[PDB]
């Protein structure tokens, strides 16, 4: 029973290859704020030995009133990222909204991302499985990781099948998630074992990041979503919750020593 | 305390008004099919006495593959809905699915509908805010009944004051719901004491639709959302669950004789 | 499909049957106070025409701290039925926690109960099926509808056939209570038809009581198990949440109402 | 900030030392069955250097029907405990269920053990309480790991301070448990940091034993309790899920790789 690998550049992305990391920041609030987050990931990456795909949002739909930061812009948001490629050479991985977007970003990037709240939403779903660029699938916290399968279904219909399926938890009871450590074994195998990987910080709508994120890793994942500010505190608002920028490094030694280390294990089987 | 009432032209839509009647079908498979079924509605309304908006999807954003039936089309679903108002005299409820169909439908009919996984899409929002015309704003399955402030707030800007809440119930562990009575009164609290409806079809994903009703009614609402079909068993497939429209009349007797006796209870206080 | 009927001597329980009210206090805090409240119970039942057995417990094991009101004891507990039973002429119900208990109070009172927590203990259950007395199986938050058929079961096998199942909500995510108002059917289908009964003060761990009782009857119910006491503020503490005395008529009235109304309709098919 | 210590013998639980396990079987079937287990965990563990409690249980108060096997019975289990401490020379952990046998089983055994259903039963918790023997509570399904303060509580005034909290799972709606990596911290905090352990196959109601063991150890705790049989296959029933005996050794290689690496991290700090 091998991996299904979907390669992302020089990147091979896969449950069995030690996890990428799918690291940044929420939205892109400027690029002097971008580049300086980019630019410590980047550096901690490439002197742990991490494959990495800077993420970062060029835009916003569920913001609370009209009269607040929707962002850049698919206009001015796919300008920041050009930047980055350039002045770093890594990857960028963005969010689209609507079917039109799709096209546009698939240039402009490596991995597109489909939002949760639009996860079944077969038009946006199609015009996405056109561009045939990378997918990365959040999966919604009300559906069951083993209907994950429809959804990549849908997706090889449009002719696409280089997809990544991301958890950020499930609904427990109101207003919470929890994370089902067993959900990943049943996303992998309803999805001819895709790539499984573990939003954190969108799990954890606190201390908590590193304990959680270790236990997602010692199950043995593809990747790893996270997003960071240099000032959690003064910035926090709602949605996720950043981890702090001077403190990835020692949290991503514990991953890799947790990736590394489970990755490596003679397949075992509690089974029989 | 009074309640809010929204208006849909002649019909007064309030938590302690008569119930309203927001029936119909799922999609708009055929006239053939849609005027037999808002033809039935229509007469037992009439001589039953209860309110009635005839409702139908002429769209379907998350059906399983792309080689489905999408569904008529808004520029052939909204000629549909004409020749019914006509021969019918009777109000249309249908929901949109991208920010340019909000006017389109706003001038074929009376009250437009927010999705549930779209209930979070401000731009979405503000430009069905921007019609001015009634608004049912179904509660997403993931979100607690104390959070449709913000969604009514985020209308309110966009200048629409017309909007009523539909419930479908809550998560209950994996591809389950539960209905929590206690919502309703949650829900009309904090939206300004707005107009609260029940969708029991859709809060079951059975012969289980009455006694559920029947619940729902006894807490007092608005109004009560539902779907039939004249033959549910062959033509059964998912989303919901349809009622048999030869149970329409017997099964809304049960709802007018709950709604009549509860709306006209002496106001009651458990609290001291 | 008849209702099963478990008699409490001139009572008879059964689902199609008018509901009967299992009405009381939660301790026994004091004679003085009992007596109080089962006067006004009774006054107001004899007056509205609704069976009532009267019900409080004589123990707490669940208390916090060993130094607390464990609550006036099986041997001083039953005298204190034993008047209540002359002055007034009422049946009473009440909890066991340990084996030997059963047989005590099974001569003392006309209902014994099964509490929650001890709902699976094989030991007590068998001795509390010897008395061959009324048994009401308080259904556990932690276990579905469905799962009330072994605990039935292994009664009718400790000789026990004179079963009634109570339901008091279930869990939903932390610290937290909702009523699966489908529940009900699922249980009386498993349970041989047995009489099924809301507890709707301990479904509400508030203003709330009425509202959520409309509900429950609605469905159409054996029974209504409920708590109230003279001044709910000043000793309010936790575990339920008692009506206030005063408002026991008024609200009696909702659920006869009700109870009546729907307990007389034509049998609905909603199923085909 | 230091871990609570509570030893068991020459052994020491707690959260920062290196995991203790407390293996073993369900029930005491037989002695010829129950040496052949705890003969296989004790050469394993010893070989893999891990401390060991044996665990097994003399008595099954749950079990559906009365006509089943309630068990060895009090009187006959802990002889069974007095042979395989001599031969063998490892501590014995049980449960027990009514407030008696606590006294009986502490002379006999190392760490007794409160069953979930019964951890809000104060007499048996006071009886416990009196024996001044080391206790694991084990966390009902049904309450929110914050709320594991009260029951410690109710134990340090009957005078016993030596605590172990073990956690299951929790309800995820109907029939279901998932375990909630975050309960663990919540734990501690609450618990005056006493020791926190993962019941692994009880969380379980399969090959899934490993990856959820895996996650739970990458959290870092003071144990794990696990049970195995021979042929799970065959001997197959319910209640909890056992592992497989001939894995044990290969399985536990996974835990000490975890438990070690994790156990020797430089304290972080995700908080600021
Ligand atoms: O907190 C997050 O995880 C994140 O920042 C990561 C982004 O890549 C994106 O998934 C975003 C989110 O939900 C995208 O848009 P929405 O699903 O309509 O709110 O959340
Ligand atoms: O089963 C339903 O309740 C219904 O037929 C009613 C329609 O009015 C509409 O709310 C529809 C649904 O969810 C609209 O589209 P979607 O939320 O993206 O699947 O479901
Ligand atoms: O609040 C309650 O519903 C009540 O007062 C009613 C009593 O009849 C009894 O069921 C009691 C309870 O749970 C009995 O004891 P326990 O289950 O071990 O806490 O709760
Ligand atoms: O499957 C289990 O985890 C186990 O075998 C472990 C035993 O140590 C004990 O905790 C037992 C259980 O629940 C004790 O009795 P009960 O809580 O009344 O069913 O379950």
């Amino acid at each position: 029973m091998k991996q299904k690998v979907v390669s992302i550049g020089d990147i091979n992305v896969a449950n069995d290859l030690p996890f990428v990391l799918f690291g940044g920041m929420n939205v892109l609030e400027s690029r002097d704020l971008a580049m300086r987050i980019c630019e410590h990931y980047v550096t901690v990456t490439q002197k742990l030995g991490i494959p990495y795909v800077f993420k970062a949002s060029f835009d916003k739909a569920n913001r609370s009133s009209i009269h607040s930061y929707r962002g850049p812009g698919l206009e001015e948001g796919m300008k920041i990222f050009q930047e980055l490629k350039q002045t770093f050479g890594v990857k960028i991985i963005t969010d689209v909204h609507e079917p039109s977007q799709a096209q546009p970003v698939a240039d402009v990037v490596d991995v597109i991302q489909l939002p949760a709240f639009l996860a079944r939403q077969t038009d946006l779903v199609e015009a996405m499985a056109k561009t045939g660029a990378v997918i990365n699938v959040k999966k919604p916290q009300f559906v069951s990781p083993g209907q994950m399968g429809n959804i990549v279904d849908k997706f090889k219909e449009g002719g696409n099948e280089k997809v990544i399926l991301c958890d950020r938890g499930a609904n427990f009871g109101y207003d919470n998630l929890v994370v089902d450590m067993l959900g990943f074994s049943i996303m992998k195998k309803v999805s001819g074992n895709s790539p499984v990987i573990f939003d954190v910080t969108h799990a954890l709508q606190r201390a908590q990041v590193a304990e959680l994120a270790r236990a997602g890793m010692a199950v043995g994942l593809a990747g790893l979503f996270i997003e960071a500010h240099p000032d959690p505190e003064h910035a926090k608002c709602d949605g996720p919750s950043a981890l702090p920028l001077a403190k990835l490094e020692p949290f991503l030694k514990q991953m890799k020593a947790i990736d590394d280390l489970v990755k490596g294990f003679e397949e075992l089987d509690t089974s029989k």
